């Protein structure tokens, strides 16, 4: 009825169509001063290819050690873009130290399980994306798109009852390594009985080892052209966020997409 | 039950989108040509494409963008006959040949290839008798030459093809032998590409195969702002995917590798019930 | 400098200027022949050729020359400005080729044949002399006398100084060695009073020096050949790769432009 | 004839040497959707030694008119597992371009044996790590309007040797570089290829590096760089004859061809 609009802590992301965000890691790699350095000069590069929103991460750790990556760059972020930022963290206190220096949306890989992250969320009313998470095998699932379905439906009310508005929600059936290649395709395939549960669906299926599966690409810059295709496909199916490392080629798709879809 | 082509032996099966990769062999194609003949450079690059996946190589020796001089036959012979000769040597793949003069066609299917391109749609005079003695598979295009407005280029486009198919199976052509094209780029603005690219379902229901080239052109450009022809390849890739999830069954590409990965994860997408 | 007149095209040799090649011959792939001719004479202009030269031979009785060259001549007169240069031994080809517009004759045989002095006396045209003759005792020598014998031979038969131009004949009537060593004594061949044509464009001699063994391939030597070629002093470059030949001829000539 | 020890691999200056431009920035290739950035450089540095390269220069920033500037992790995570690559693959000498003391060092422990530096060392550590290196290293020229560019160049390139001079940079391990195309006009460019005997005259290797520059360009109305082949070439073959022993190009196929004409033409007494 009314599309999706986010208050990003100020910062409005409508979700009239898929909107693009771009990755900007925070880890230290032995390549931390230069890499809080290297994180604001990508984000700000991803911010020129056109991203709707950034999402900063500083995990793969104690929350004083995430502090230290995160927090510079969102600062630095916040005060040189005009992009909502969004930080991905399962710590609640994390969640808070960032939106007090300038985060707008939290991305969270446990769907806010970890103690004390309900009541965090909930006092900071800013969004949050819950993901689906149950290296080696990957877990068997029977029916991986019932099960993914379960599991947001129980995130999304958990979240309700604690008192974060239903409009602040977006959830995530987590593509990756918590699945199969033929899981994603899966639920990528299934992505429609998703977007069905009342809030906005995020894909990220980023240069992830299932793209390289299917194409034969071994290294991840070698999946650009695969993870352009299955966000594309995302979209296409419903998805109106999509978290990409490649957003001039995602922003680009999107773009030649929504040109023929406007044609009656 | 789907498409068989054989492109003079080479059978080239449309159970799904097939990659046409393009090989150009103009000077002006390559930078190279300081020690490197622009023929050796059209087969190294073709061997590539053949390489990145290709179901099929189209091989031009004239260009027909806009601005264009025209490219006397005995100089496009001299282009795309030693290309061919190399590359049906040198692959396994069906090779087509871009052309319209009915002598390149006779010339190039002796010398190896399997299936022609015309962007005339069988309009020079000798096309339609070459292309019936030859007995290979052809791609009538359309363009109004050789930038128009319509009043409704999916119609024009759509009656131009009915009209040429009519007019190639009462020239002997096998109506099996016969794949469509409605000319992204050529005498189209931007507008009129999205239109008939978002309509390509009705061209695909006169049971004809349908070939769908949009690669790095200026619609494209315009579409997503890319100036360079090289920047255009995510949006190329994008209408590639687009023009097959609407029926197209041959995509004529310069990004192989890409394009293929794109219909790859398509493929895996569409192949769950 | 040396002022060319063409058959009223003006050619001047204030620096080395460009000649495009135009070959009317037959390969493996006659009017086709012609309309192709034409056209490549017509790129080579846009490429930035000073004057074009319009070749029917590479044995072809005079007939059949004219078949070739007379219709490249008639278009390529009427739809560039350039001049035309005629490249025949054949006293009647010479003479139908400037009836028919050529402004300069190219002879590989440096007027010897029977008649071509009379020819080009009567023709007021220009013409290159070139040396063809093999082992030499000495090639720079003997390619210096011999063309001191045409220039004096044709300026005896009444063609005016002015209108001749000499060819050390580089390509295959001498050995990659012999090629080499006219290239580097070339400023003593430029001291006979003619303007020099240095034409080493794709010949075996550059594709042996570089390794190089098909015509295109030898396009970056040939280049190099002909800036050598023009800063020991040759006036006329004669070359298939007009665009390229340009290009280095001009950062040649901002860079000789200073003092 | 001047030998370079560029980390056992010994480049010979008896004659003009060519240097193989190897970029590594995601901007530099086309073919990104299936390829990695270090791969396709890899893949264009072996090419490029297979053209007949004497050396290859390796960098990860680009210098050129308004770019961004490139953060040291990105620079590294560009560079060094393309050195890593090269050195394993091919035997030809390794110059990393830089102007990043970190990124010196690590490249020389990856396996680069030279460096070229953009900023002639006014980086702050960057003497004291090519003085600590010692490896070979080129010294270029940057700062525009000039009075008299070849004296200002001269002048500038003078100081930065004698700056470099007295930190245990050998004399020996100098190369000056004019800087072709950063803060000259084509004007400017044209006076100091004209002039270069005269930088010529101090007793280092001289590198030239006009490859596809915008002045070349300018001079012969080709506006792609790939359409500036040819008058780069030209303007190589012109530097190696006034004196330069150090050629920085991209076409390397050609300008060794046109090397080779000219060698054999100047071999003749
Ligand atoms: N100048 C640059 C800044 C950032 C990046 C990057 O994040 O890849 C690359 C170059
Ligand atoms: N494509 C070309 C490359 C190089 C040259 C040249 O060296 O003059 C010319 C053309
Ligand atoms: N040796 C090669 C040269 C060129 C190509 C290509 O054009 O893709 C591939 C291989
Ligand atoms: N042959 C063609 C090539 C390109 C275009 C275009 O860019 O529109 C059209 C036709
Ligand atoms: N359009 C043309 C392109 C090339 C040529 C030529 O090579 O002579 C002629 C015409
Ligand atoms: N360089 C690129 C090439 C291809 C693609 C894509 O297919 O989306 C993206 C980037
Ligand atoms: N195999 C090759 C790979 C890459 C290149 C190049 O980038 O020039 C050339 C050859
Ligand atoms: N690093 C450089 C690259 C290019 C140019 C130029 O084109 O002038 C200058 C410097």
């Amino acid at each position: 009825d009314t599309s999706p609009r986010l208050d990003c802590a100020g910062r409005i992301l409508t979700l009239d169509r898929p909107r693009v965000m771009g990755i900007v890691n925070v880890t230290p790699d032995s390549f931390t001063h230069t890499t809080v350095e290297a994180a604001v000069a990508h984000g700000l590069r991803l911010a020129e290819e056109g991203a709707d929103l950034l999402d900063i991460g500083g995990e793969s750790v104690p929350v004083e050690e995430e502090l230290r990556r995160v927090i510079p760059v969102i600062e630095r972020l916040v005060a040189q873009t005009a992009l909502p930022l969004s930080v991905d963290t399962f710590k609640p206190e994390v969640m808070r130290a960032a939106v007090a220096a300038g985060a707008g949306m939290i991305n969270d890989v446990q769907a806010l399980r970890q103690p004390g992250a309900l009541d965090a969320v909930a006092d900071l009313r800013v969004p949050v994306v819950l993901m689906h998470m149950p290296a080696g095998s990957a877990p068997h699932y029977d029916d991986v798109v019932a099960e993914v379905h379960r599991f947001l439906v129980e995130r999304i009310f958990a979240a309700e009852m604690a008192g974060i508005d239903k409009r602040r929600l977006l959830i995530d059936p987590g593509f990756g390594f918590g699945k199969s290649t033929a899981d994603n395709v899966q639920l990528l395939a299934h992505l429609p009985r998703l977007c069905e549960l009342g809030v906005p669906v995020l894909a990220g299926l980023s240069r992830k080892r299932s793209i390289g599966e299917l194409t034969g690409r071994e290294l991840p810059e070698q999946r650009v052209a695969g993870s352009v295709a299955a966000h594309l496909l995302a979209a296409q199916r419903g998805a109106l966020l999509l978290r990409v490392h490649d957003v001039a080629a995602t922003v680009d798709a999107l773009t030649v997409w929504q040109a023929v879809q406007a044609v009656p």
